[PDB]
Formats: C-alpha cells, sequence, structure tokens
C-alpha cells in the first residue's frame, strides 16, 4: 500500500489548498477577475471584469463629446468661412482727415470736396 | 484500504467536474476569458480578450479624432484672430444722414459740405 | 489494490501537467493574465492585466484633451458670436466713383457734392 500512500500524498501537495497548488493559483486567478473592492481605486480593487466594463463606459462618453465637438467645430468653419467671405473693411487713416470709399482704397474727401 | 478509497474518493470531489471542483471553477474561468458569442453585446458574451482588444482599437479612433480637431481648432483660432486684428468698421448711424471716416468716429459730411 | 491503482492513474492524467489536463489550462490562463512580453505589442504579449491598464491611462488622456478641445472651442464661438454681432459694413461699389455712408446703403458722394 505504500506505493499508493506516496502517489495520493503526492497529488493532495498538488491540488493543495487556497494558499498553493492549483487550488492556490486558480484562486488567486478568481480574485483578480472579480476583484476585492468594487468601488476600489485599482484594476486588482475592481478585478479584470468591472475594469474592462468600465474603459466601455468611458470610451463610449469619450466618443459622444468627439462626435458632438465635431459638429461645433464645422458649424464654426462655416461661421469663419462667412465673416472672411464678407468683404468688410478696414479702419481709415486715422490723420485729422476726412476719408470716403474708393475703389478699395480710401480717398480724401478733400480731393472732391 | 478503506483508507485510501476515501483519500482518493475526496480528491474526485475535489477536482469535480465541469460544474463543480477545480475543474468547475477552471471551466467557467475560460468561458469568461474567451465568451460565447464574440459578436455579442455583453463583456462576458465576447470574453474579456476580446473586449479588451476592442476597447483597445476603439481608443485609438477617438485619439485619432481628437489629434484632428485639435488641429482644426488651431487653425480656427488664427482665423478668429486675424478677423479680430483686422481693424473693421462697423455700421454708420441710420439717422437719414449722410457720413464719411474720420478718426474713429463717423462724421457728418454736410460739416464739410 | 488493482482498482485504486486505476483511479490513482486517473486522477493524475486528470491534474496532467503544464501541457495538459487542468495544470495545462491554469498555466495558460496565467499565461494570458501576466503576458508573455510587457513592451509587447498584442493584448496577449502584454497580458490581459497591463491591457487593461494602459487602455484605463489611455482613456483618461484622450479624456483630458477633450476637455481642454471643449474649452477652447466654447471660446471660440463667442469669439465668432461677438465678430457676428459687430455689424461690420462690406465694401463699397469699385466703379471709379466715390461713396459715403448713409442708412445702410453706400451713396454716391457726388449726390451731395
Ligand atoms: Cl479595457
Ligand atoms: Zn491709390
Ligand atoms: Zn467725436
Ligand atoms: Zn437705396
Amino acid at each position: 500500500v505504500s506505493g499508493l500512500n506516496n502517489a495520493v500524498q503526492n497529488l493532495q501537495v498538488e491540488i493543495g489548498n487556497n494558499s498553493a497548488g492549483i487550488k492556490g493559483q486558480v484562486v488567486a486567478l478568481n480574485t483578480l477577475v472579480n476583484g476585492t473592492n468594487p468601488n476600489g481605486s485599482t484594476v486588482e480593487e475592481r478585478g479584470l471584469t468591472n475594469s474592462i466594463k468600465a474603459n466601455e463606459t468611458n470610451i463610449a462618453s469619450v466618443t459622444q463629446e468627439v462626435n458632438t465637438a465635431k459638429g461645433n467645430i464645422s458649424s464654426l468653419q462655416g461661421d469663419v468661412q462667412a465673416l472672411q467671405e464678407a468683404g468688410y473693411i478696414p479702419e481709415a487713416p486715422r490723420d485729422g482727415q476726412a476719408y470716403v470709399r474708393k475703389d478699395g482704397e480710401w480717398v480724401l474727401l478733400s480731393t472732391f470736396l
């Protein structure tokens, strides 16, 4: 019987317990997956599963804001395009003289008066 | 032999089957990791691995759009800076009178005519 | 003893080794979780844990840029609102004639001169 007592004992050491052996490695695997504290700070605390689910919703969120902003900037580009194509005129010289508008330039009123 | 029959039976219950024991806990671990349905909605359906890979590419994507938008807004800020520094003039009073441009103000033409 | 030799051998095949059995499935599970090469390209290379932690910081980052850009565009919308509400005037006709400002329109100076 001493051979089977041997072999049997080897398998016990082998399956191990919560702290060692196959049973110890699997306990650690489930601890990591599930997590210690769901409202925890770390990935290990939350567990793999909860961390993946969180990243998921956060990505989804940033994406929504990014779709909204892209739209805002498109309207912004059109607003600026409009102002640029408006053909506004810049201030006339400030030199104590009166000016009027002719062919793109600002001309001295006194040249007609 | 009754002691070894004992010990042996204990290890069987211990390794368990697909539904229980160490074999049951590991089956669940591989189910979660791999997934039930890859084109599935949930993290558990897709499996941990596929979920992490997905978040990965999605992050990468939002990042590209965010780099592109940042550039668009930089050109926008310069376009607005330009329009602000242009020195355009605002509408002259609407009061039935003619005005001309002198030193920042709008002056009545009749003051020269 | 041949029955227990039987049962014992079955459990050995069952716990298996690094390559097969329960011991083989758990070895693979820990390989995937931890990773082969942390500065590796793939999710499997980095390990599940390191991949989740990475996605995490990257999401956090894109989020910061997205908060900053949103602010930039808000100031941009106000800058454009301001320019639009300014009431600037567009270029006067380019036809060899002098013009002055009256009631929204550009009038020929010669109509007073
Ligand atoms: Cl993730
Ligand atoms: Zn000229
Ligand atoms: Zn004045
Ligand atoms: Zn008219």
